[PDB]
RNA sequence: AUUAAGACAUUCGUGAGUGAUUUAUUUCCAUGAAGUGGCGU
């Protein structure tokens, strides 16, 4: 039937998962690059099709080459014909081979024991303080670029007002304690290094375009990997092996494990956030590309939200694999993680409706929620 | 096939130029070539 993988990824050396103004974009290249904390989860999508390629020898080697019928069939029943794009962002399959779903990727710390593996996720926006939203008749109100919304009354939960100078909700990620939630600085996970390259010939060049390049690469902390689920249509199998997953040629160690059958890995994935449910929000766990904001702001007052850009390198099973690639036409902006969506009374269910009417998005590890 | 691939922080560059171990300082101070006669009553 299906067959649901846990994917551990061990970081072999510092990586980079970079992209926006990256070098050779052009328009002032701006040679300084600065990584992502995390790939897009499409990078997670072609790392298992590429994989799956090496498995069975299906790969592209030497210049621009074709393909006989019967591996293009192949090709198909594995990976699928297309990548995966943002205008099937409503189709309700996947699009692609034996890949049905992936969960988001998760921070996971290794303890040196057998205990289990401590799962962290971005800190709440609203952690830390409540958000009241008093409203019987006009006694405060606020429009949001000409929308009608209650007033967001915020006191630390410990009155006083939201000082922003104290704010630093976003610099912390959180894990499951004993009653306790427990905080990490983002600096305790991640150290990050610039390092600068050139090229050493020296010929007809122009500045962001020459030489002179500045890079930013990541290191994960020693007991910290990046692990996601993973859904196979059962006549695939997936081998434990070394893997590019970013830039500048970032390698990473599949650990490949079998969880056991019948286990949806979406209620897997949300019984792991289930410790950061409050009832009057819903806590985004990773990016959600509502069509309209407009739209999602009129039945939610306050959004306690932020924006991730999203840009993905379009191919497809014929496409040239030596050169630049194919980047999405239109830039994606997404609702960052620990985004808080604060609704009216009742009105959950179609927020919740149109956060999940992206079922495309819904089974890449995209809008989801606690 | 993944906002990817490719790219030595490198090429040129003398720790060198100018600059007396020189200036000041009596081998000097004290000091008798001196002392005494002897016998032959």
């Amino acid at each position: 039937m299906n067959r649901h993988y846990l994917i551990t990824l061990t970081p072999m050396d510092w990586f980079f998962f970079g992209g926006e103004r990256t070098l050779d974009d052009g328009k002032s290249a701006d040679y300084i690059s600065h990584s992502n904390k995390f790939p897009q989860q499409s990078a997670l999508l072609g790392m298992i099709r590429y994989q799956l390629l090496k498995q069975h020898n299906l790969l592209s080697q030497f210049p621009y080459t074709e393909n006989k019928p019967t591996e293009k069939e192949i090709m198909k029943t594995l990976i699928g014909e297309q990548s995966f794009r943002m205008t099937e962002r409503k189709a309700k399959s996947l699009g692609l081979g034996v890949i049905k779903q992936i969960s988001p990727l998760m921070l996971i710390e290794c303890k040196d024991d057998t205990s289990s593996r401590s799962i962290y996720f971005p800190l709440p926006l609203d952690d830390g303080y409540k958000v009241s939203f008093n409203e019987t008749s006009n006694e405060d109100k606020v429009f949001y670029n000409g929308i009608e919304c209650p007033i967001p009354n915020v006191y630390p939960a410990s009155r006083k007002f939201f000082d922003h100078k104290t704010y630093n909700n976003y610099l912390f990620w959180c894990t499951q304690g004993n009653n306790q939630i427990k905080k990490l600085l983002s600096d305790e996970i991640w150290i990050s290094k610039m390092q600068i390259g050139i090229t050493k010939h020296v010929e007809e060049g122009e500045d962001n375009d020459k030489s002179f390049y500045k890079q930013e690469f990541l290191q994960l902390k020693k007991s910290f990997i990046y692990a996601f689920y993973i859904t196979l249509s059962g006549e695939s199998e997936l081998s434990s092996d070394i893997i590019q997953l970013g830039g500048q040629r970032s390698v990473f160690r599949m650990e490949v494990e079998s969880i056991e059958e019948n286990s949806d890995i979406q209620e897997k994935y949300q019984t792991a956030a289930q410790f950061l449910t409050q009832s009057d929000r819903l806590l985004i766990l990773s990016p959600t590309y509502v069509d309209n904001l407009k739209e999602l702001s009129a039945l939610c007052n306050f959004m306690w939200s932020d924006s991730i850009v999203f840009r993905n390198i379009q191919t497809t099973n014929a496409s040239n694999f030596y050169g630049k690639p194919i980047k999405s036409s239109s830039k994606y902006h997404f609702l960052k993680p620990g985004s808080v969506l604060y609704f009216k009374q009742g009105k959950r269910k179609e927020v919740e409706k149109l956060l999940m009417d992206y079922t495309y998005l819904r089974l890449s590890g995209y809008n989801i929620y606690i």
